[PDB]
């Protein structure tokens, strides 16, 4: 399943602009929510292209 | 900006399973492509996990 991520994509948790994609959660995250995700989970994830 | 994301991380070059992200190439690379990357370039990069 590929997915289109719009230019205005937003974090799945808060309202901030998305910066990361998690391959196992399948979700978009802002930097601050992403740092929490990395503390509590060990998932493959990547920065979004700027 | 506008881009496609996949459920699985695969190398941008060869489509094998990916292991690294390069911030300046903005690319996913498998281990073998990334070793080649390091031979030719010096960029900020991280493993995917
Ligand atoms: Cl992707
Ligand atoms: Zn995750
Ligand atoms: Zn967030
Ligand atoms: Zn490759
Ligand atoms: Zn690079």
């Amino acid at each position: 399943s590929r997915q289109i991520v719009d230019a205005q994509a937003v974090c799945t948790r808060c309202k901030e602009s998305a910066d990361f994609w998690c391959f196992e959660c399948e979700q978009l995250l802002c930097a601050k929510c992403f740092e929490a995700h990395q503390w509590f989970l060990k998932h493959e994830a990547r920065p979004l292209a700027e």
